[PDB]
């Protein structure tokens, strides 16, 4: 028949397409649920039984449809600080419940908090070395009272746990910080402050299961944050040096079958590390449908290794 | 010559007092910094350097030693829902730092959430059967507006992440429990109800290292919060069910050096496991120097294991 397979993430993908006709334990064919955190909500017992039930507006027919996954696929942040983006609740229900996923639900509680990931890092760090693992020196303040302690200008400060540039500011001079700090003290979250590189541009390298692929990025709208606005993306060639960085970092909190490593390259010719993402990695370039191809195969490869008939 | 150890605990207990003369790494000596997380803060870098800071009520209203902690030994929860209680930003700073501590950073992180343990004891449940892991049954509800979904009265509804009887309530009916929900819908945030078990009295299995207790508590106040007023507390003896219990909850997320099984003990003569405590587990009965002696030689053995000249 069919297996239940949630995949969380936006409409313009279109994740029933890329599992059609598309089969696992030979006959079992592939049934898709798709929506966003926003639309889900389940509840799970400690007795091996759950539900969840999606709710979505689609063609002014509000769904209200229920369900019982057998797998889930993610591709949304499970966690971010700003208004109606905390969704710990969710990931922790579907780990009641048994399910099984990628990434591991193991992976995506532990994601949600960026110094948490970056804390990993640090010890990666440890392990390779600057030469093979250049980590961007950063400061954690666990609160505004911490940041007493100055670190060199300039800095972009990034406040809590939020994405799409968010919470993110540069900072040129000791006054300047006294003022994010005290702002930060209103947030009443920690904090992180890292050396401000002058950069030639951005490079991302991705890892879906066995696939290596580099990205650069360039900005053409004169702002320091080179997302949102507008930019010149453009792939780069792999080579071991960058594969070394995302292979050591996907190994983290049991492993991420999908995950990219961030980092700046600067005008003194030095790369930066500065954040690893994990399956909430959006996708890009002009190979996308190339990319949710390999997504495909790999929840075809974990669902034939952990479902049963 | 010596090696910092910084002990998150209560002022009543003198942990100073029992590393004295202790020995690490053959001659280095132990120096022990005790304080309450609310007194703690810190600042960590990348680069491997951080530096810890302790204010307590001394010398007059407010004093701040500093200092840099090798290891670290963790006996007050790290998070809580009542106010002043958060101190995850605490743990993820250590984490940042590499501090190697007693219990693991990564399981306390993880046990900030009590469902998300809960789906731990889940799963060892699944994998052992009801016989030798009588796990109580649970329903665990994302938040208030899944509790259309009614369960078999009486149960306690256990609000949230808290603590000592905290956020607990008895629920007989379907019309208090509709009340009680709304409730969680002004907490907003995530509840679970089990069944409210009539009981002779409680049990926990400790496990410190190697160590194991089973201690017993019969209420003499009345009410089903067996934790209150006078309550009958003893050492009785260890048994291999209860062993087993303690021994298969020590394992998840990577191992917990300290941890205890929280039962209780039925009418109907049954067991019935509704908890897993970790490091923070208060110490009970009238054996407590035994046990702080016990913690004593796990902290020495792990420092002789994790630290360096
Ligand atoms: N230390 C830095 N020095 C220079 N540029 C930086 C630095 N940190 C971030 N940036 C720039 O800002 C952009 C966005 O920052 P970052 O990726 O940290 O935030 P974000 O909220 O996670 O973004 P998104 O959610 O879009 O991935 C980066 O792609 C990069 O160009
Ligand atoms: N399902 C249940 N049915 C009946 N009694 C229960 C149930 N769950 C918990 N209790 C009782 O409620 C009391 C409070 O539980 P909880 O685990 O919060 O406290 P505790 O850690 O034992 O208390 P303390 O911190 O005072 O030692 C306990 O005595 C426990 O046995």
């Amino acid at each position: 028949k069919a297996k239940v397979l949630l995949v969380v993430d936006e409409p313009h993908t279109d994740w029933a397409k890329c599992f059609r006709g598309k089969k696992i334990l030979g006959d079992y064919d592939i049934k898709v649920e798709q929506a966003e955190f926003s639309e889900l909500n389940l509840v799970a017992h400690a007795d091996g039984t759950y539900a969840v039930d999606m709710q979505v507006l689609r063609n002014g027919t509000k769904v209200v449809r229920s369900f019982r996954p057998d797998f889930v696929l993610i591709r949304q942040h499970a966690f971010g600080m700003a208004e109606n983006e905390d969704f710990r609740h969710l990931v922790i229900g579907m780990q009641y419940a048994g399910l099984p996923s990628i990434n591991s639900l193991e992976s995506i509680y532990n994601f949600c908090d960026k110094p948490w990931v970056f804390a990993q890092m640090v010890a990666i760090f440890k392990t390779l070395g600057g030469e093979k693992f250049p980590l961007i020196e950063q400061t954690y303040y666990p609160n505004h009272r911490e940041m007493l302690t100055l670190p060199t200008f300039p800095v972009v400060v990034k406040i809590g746990h939020a994405h799409s540039g968010m919470g993110k500011v540069k900072v040129e001079n000791h006054y300047d910080f006294q003022d994010i700090a005290s702002v930060v003290a209103l947030t009443q979250t920690y904090a992180t402050a890292e050396p401000f590189i002058d950069a030639k541009y951005d490079i991302r390298v991705q890892k879906i299961g066995n696939n290596y692929k580099a990205y650069m990025r360039t900005s053409i709208s004169g702002n320091w944050k080179t997302n949102t606005g507008s930019a010149m993306l453009e792939q780069i060639a792999m080579s071991d040096r960058y594969k070394l960085w995302v292979d050591a970092c996907s190994e983290m909190f049991g492993g991420l079958d999908i995950c990219a490593v961030k980092a700046v390259h600067g005008k003194d010719g030095k790369d930066y590390i500065f954040e690893v993402m994990d399956c909430s990695m959006p996708l890009i370039g002009e190979h996308q449908v190339e990319d949710r191809q390999l997504i495909t195969d790999l929840v075809i490869s974990k669902m034939n290794q952990l479902l049963s008939r």
